[PDB]
């Protein structure tokens, strides 16, 4: 069950990696807008979580829009509606860091930073997951 | 053409996802594989190997080691949406494409590329298992265009 779970983010880990690489090679003018607009409402709604969460989800469906690959696009867009159907319950701050970051690699049109840079954001999400679980 | 620039930018659409999910493949079975991944992985390349001058008879062998690469994910979702779309279908047998592709000695380099992914998996190395991966699906993809522009 958690490793049922696991396992979807095993996948949606891979598929996000290659989204920041292809939307690092392909953002539009109009990508960059709706990255940038979804990081203005992420910074701005730091103090309330509830409302953040609609704009973390605009944040990573700008990236995978950004690909301009309608299948690429589904497929996240599925396992994505997955996991927030599977776990319905410096936070604010660190998450803001590894969203940023992401957006720079964008925003320098380099590929390899922005795999990582979002890898790492699913890497340290999945372990703040893990352990909230726990306790 | 045999198909036109629309289908091209499709079917090379589909390729790239299949090149990233390709790439996590290989680098999950690189790390997780156990000994009954590597006999399936062995089994399918011999009959790839052995069917060199059978174009026709390799398609289900190139099935079966793909398939076996992500049943070596030991991820059930990974190798369930894995098998369902190494179903796809593939271009057409001509008798002109055939007899170029021989001339071209396509499945010795296509066999070299299968071959590669296979070593970077038995060395238990990742980054290279994802890179032969990888690169496997971006030929493909580059022949497929190729014949789609020539008919
Ligand atoms: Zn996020
Ligand atoms: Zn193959």
């Amino acid at each position: 069950d958690r490793e049922q779970l696991a396992s979807v983010y095993e996948l949606r880990m891979e598929l996000e990696g290659g989204a920041a690489a292809l939307a690092a090679r392909r953002r539009n003018a109009t990508d960059l807008a709706a990255m940038a607009e979804a990081l203005a409402a992420l910074e701005a709604n730091l103090d309330h979580p509830e409302q953040g969460v609609e704009h973390d989800i605009a944040f990573h469906v700008a990236i995978a829009a950004a690909t301009h690959n309608r299948y690429y696009q589904d497929l996240l867009q599925y396992l994505n509606l997955q996991l927030r159907l599977a776990v319905s319950t410096g936070l604010t701050a660190v998450v803001h860091q590894e969203h940023v970051a992401v957006y720079d690699a964008i925003l320098a049109g380099d590929p390899d930073r922005a795999r990582l840079a979002a890898t790492r954001h699913l890497q340290q999400a999945a372990s703040r997951l893990r352990l909230d679980l726990l306790s």
